[PDB]
C-alpha cells in the first residue's frame, strides 16, 4: 500500500486518494508576509492538565502515543476554534537529515522534524465520525529544530526502543505532553487536511511560530525506528513527510 517509498510514496497517493488533488490539501508553505493578521483570532486555550496517555504504538508510518478521549480530558479550544476538541493522539514526521523533516515549510524553510497533536471536534462523537466532517480535527503543529535536548521529550525517546517495528507497542501511561509546547501560543491558521491518506479535508491547522528544539541524539533515535515489521527486511524509518501542497484558494491567517 502506500508509504514514503520511490513507489509508493507521495506522488503515487493520488491513484488510490484522488482528494490528494484536493482543494484544501495538507501541508503547505507558510509565506510569513502573505499571511494575513486577524485581529478577531482568540487565543489558543490549551488544557492538558487532565491528559491521560495510554501508549505508544509504531503504525509502520511513524509512532504514536494515544489518550484516552472518552472523556475531556485533554481538549483545545479557542483560536479559530468554535467547540471542544479532545487530544486523541500526537506523532511526528522527520527527516533523515537535520535539514528536512518538517510537513509544513516556513518561506520555504524545512524543520528537522514536525510534531502532530491531533484533536476531534466532540459535537460529532468519536473520531470516527469527526474525519468525515470539515471542521471534524483539530491539529496542532509544531516545528523541531536541532540544538538542545527537549527534556520533555527524552521520556518518549527511551521507550522508542521498545516498538522498533510496525505493529508493536508499549505502555506509554503518566506523559505530560504540556512538555512539548513551546513559550509562545502565537500561530498560524488555515483549513487542510491529514497529511498521510486517506487525505481526509477535516483539519482546521493550527501551526506554532516558535518551534521546540531537541538535540541531534533525541532527532537520532527517531531514525533507528523500522518501517517494516519484525522478520522483514529493515527499512529506516526516515522522511515520512508530504512535501508542501499548493494552497490555491486559501489565506493562512496569522494571530500575530
Ligand atoms: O495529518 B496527520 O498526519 O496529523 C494528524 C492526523 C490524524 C489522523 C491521521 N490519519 C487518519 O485519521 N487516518 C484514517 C484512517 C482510516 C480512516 C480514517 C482516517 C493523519 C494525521
Ligand atoms: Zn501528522
Amino acid at each position: 500500500h502506500w508509504g514514503y517509498g520511490k513507489h509508493n510514496g507521495p506522488e503515487h497517493w493520488h491513484k488510490d486518494f484522488p482528494i490528494a488533488k484536493g482543494e484544501r490539501q495538507s501541508p503547505v508553505d507558510i509565506d510569513t508576509h502573505t499571511a494575513k493578521y486577524d485581529p478577531s483570532l482568540k487565543p489558543l486555550s490549551v488544557s492538558y492538565d487532565q491528559a491521560t496517555s495510554l501508549r505508544i504504538l509504531n503504525n509502520g508510518h511513524a509512532f504514536n502515543v494515544e489518550f484516552d478521549d472518552s472523556q475531556d480530558k485533554a481538549v483545545l479550544k479557542g483560536g479559530p476554534l468554535d467547540g471542544t476538541y479532545r487530544l486523541i493522539q500526537f506523532h511526528f514526521h522527520w527527516g533523515s537529515l537535520d535539514g528536512q523533516g518538517s510537513e509544513h515549510t516556513v518561506d520555504k524553510k524545512k524543520y528537522a522534524a514536525e510534531l502532530h497533536l491531533v484533536h476531534w471536534n466532540t459535537k460529532y462523537g468519536d473520531f470516527g465520525k469527526a474525519v468525515q466532517q470539515p471542521d471534524g480535527l483539530a491539529v496542532l503543529g509544531i516545528f523541531l529544530k536541532v540544538g538542545s535536548a527537549k527534556p520533555g521529550l527524552q521520556k518518549v525517546v527511551d521507550v522508542l526502543d521498545s516498538i522498533k517495528t510496525k505493529g508493536k507497542s508499549a505502555d506509554f501511561t503518566n506523559f505530560d505532553p504540556r512538555g512539548l509546547l513551546p513559550e509562545s501560543l502565537d500561530y498560524w491558521t488555515y483549513p487542510g487536511s491529514l497529511t498521510t491518506p486517506p487525505l481526509l479535508e477535516c483539519v482546521t491547522w493550527i501551526v506554532l511560530k516558535e518551534p521546540i528544539s531537541v538535540s541531534s541524539e533525541q532527532v537520532l533515535k527517531f531514525r533507528k525506528l523500522n518501517f517494516n515489521g519484525e522478520g522483514e527486511p529493515e527499512e529506516l524509518m526516515v522522511d515520512n513527510w508530504r512535501p508542501a501542497q499548493p494552497l490555491k484558494n486559501r489565506q493562512i491567517k496569522a494571530s500575530f
